[PDB]
């Protein structure tokens, strides 16, 4: 088991950190354009390594070599952006990178899975399986999942018990939404408050904390452990789809099966209502592409 | 178990991940004069809990009121420095902090054992433990662990197998030493080589990753887990000496049993040139606390 790891920034390193402490890997890599801290992060995770008796082998650089093995890769490279400065604007220049990416991670490590997590999210991971030669099941992306984590902390908090499942899906972003049909819980909660929370609770710790990592981490690690280990759990996940619920061309998050063959699309029926919500989804994520030639 | 954090920056929040990932934690605490920056740690870290299906209090801001119950707290709050900036000014600053600290954390949680973590840690170690009233079982540092943990990791690198014990002692800086006559592990290494990377590593990762926060947190935990867990194993922590080894007053690390009572010396026989490399950080750790009026 290699994980690899293109971002050594703060969810790359702290995605690996956690991978590391619930995972028998036996190969970390972590490739980033900053080569030196690339390489104290790799010196760092391996400090800490030793002090749960793990010994794997951690690498890191700048060249796409050291990626040659991974059974997945997970992708965080790129800019996170505020001062003003405009959304589309990074989409240009992200998209710009994650293009330039899947490049290197198919010249390198052809048989990889690869995890998006770079926002915006559902349009990098599409941007990714198009410019890689790769099938919609070797690319998806994270986000839901974490959406998902959020929705069960303001359940929990509101009297919530026994939470069984509670996802949400669709865009990682404005027009997400929770999948009422699908929640399984003991205790009545306010479906207004909790809907409306979470939508903002990222932007409410980015200008606290500065910025969202550990929840990031734990999503990613779940979404990991699911393949390494061969899970088949179904978890929300960014996945392009091909004619799902009437829609195509296109990555979304849907409720997912995970497993070492990657991804794929868990059939699990929605409301009517739903599936609109799923559909409108589609269409914002769909403009967005076209925006960018894609 | 509730766990007191004071001090959320890099490494006391991801110290705080590190037990959330690994401890059966009902309550975690983060006080920091950063309101805003430990509030939205707390979140953060809620997000990360609800993922591993963990769901305890998460609490965070500037009152040390959020202490109260902690079974545990851990120190890290002050500064890091460099900017040319001096080490002794860092010393004094930071001093007046702990110092300040010790007593807030006395008039909350009264009972609270202390693991203090701030640089240069076997002097503010002694500092917490002369400030406040307690006794030297319930205030003791974290750092040896840590230095071995770098230590175990350039063995296996350079060959040795099967590791069981290997620990650092000492000054955690650099007067430390490596505890040759405790060493236990399979195959011929070179002792020069490897007492030297050690020392010298802390920094060459600073300049790279920029600080150092996965090693230290793991370090943490293990300690942490050992108290909340009463698993009575032996760490090399930084200790308060009433005559052991013919040292006296001042705060060195040395081998420590660590269970629900804290820590206690742990009785261990070391090599006559061991107890030399201990006294003279002794006395080099009495001179720095003597520049600081105690
Ligand atoms: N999908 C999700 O749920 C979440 C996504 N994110 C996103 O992931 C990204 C990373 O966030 P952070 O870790 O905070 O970023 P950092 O903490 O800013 O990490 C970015 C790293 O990417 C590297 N990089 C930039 N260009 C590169 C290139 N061409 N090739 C290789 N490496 C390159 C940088 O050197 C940097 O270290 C952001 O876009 C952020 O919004 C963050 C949180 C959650
Ligand atoms: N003993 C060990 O092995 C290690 C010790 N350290 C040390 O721990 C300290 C923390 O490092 P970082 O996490 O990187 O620092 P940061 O990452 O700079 O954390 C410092 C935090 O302390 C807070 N703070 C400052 N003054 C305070 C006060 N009077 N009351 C409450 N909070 C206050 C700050 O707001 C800040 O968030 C440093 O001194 C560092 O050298 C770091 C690594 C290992
Ligand atoms: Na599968
Ligand atoms: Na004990």
């Amino acid at each position: 088991m290699k994980l690899g790891f293109v971002g050594a920034g703060r969810v790359g390193s702290t995605s690996a950190f956690t991978c590391l402490l619930n995972l028998d890997v036996d190969e970390i890599a972590l490739v980033d354009i900053a080569e030196d801290l690339a390489v104290g992060e790799a010196m760092d995770l391996a400090h800490a390594a030793a002090g749960i008796d793990k010994y794997p082998k951690i690498v890191g650089g700048a060249d796409y070599s050291l990626l040659k093995g991974s059974e997945i890769i997970v992708v965080t490279a790129g800019l996170a952006r505020k001062p003003g400065m405009t959304r589309l604007d990074l989409a240009h220049k992200n998209a710009g990178i994650i293009k330039d990416i899947a490049k290197k991670i198919v010249e390198n490590a052809p048989e990889s899975k690869i995890l998006v997590v770079t926002n915006p999210m559902d349009v990098m991971t599409y941007i990714m399986w198009k410019e890689s030669g790769k099938p919609r099941n070797e690319v998806f992306g994270m986000g839901n999942q974490l959406d998902s984590q959020r929705l069960k902390e303001r359940l929990y908090n509101a009297g919530a018990r026994n939470i069984r499942r509670a996802w949400i899906i669709g865009e990682h972003g404005d027009s997400m939404f929770v999948a009422k049909s699908l929640a399984d819980f003991d205790g009545e909660v306010d479906w207004e408050a909790v809907e409306n929370d979470v939508r903002f609770v990222a932007a409410e710790v980015i200008k606290r904390k500065g910025a969202t990592i550990f929840g990031p981490a734990v999503a990613i690690y779940r979404m990991v452990k699911a393949v390494v280990e061969d899970t088949g759990e179904i978890i929300p996940t960014s996945m392009i789809l091909q004619g799902e619920y009437g829609i195509e061309n296109v990555a979304v998050g849907v409720p997912a099966k995970l497993g070492k063959n990657g991804a794929e699309v868990a059939d699990i029926k929605l409301s009517d209502e739903e599936i609109e919500k799923l559909r409108n989804s589609a269409k914002i994520l769909r403009e967005r592409l076209e925006e960018l030639g894609y």
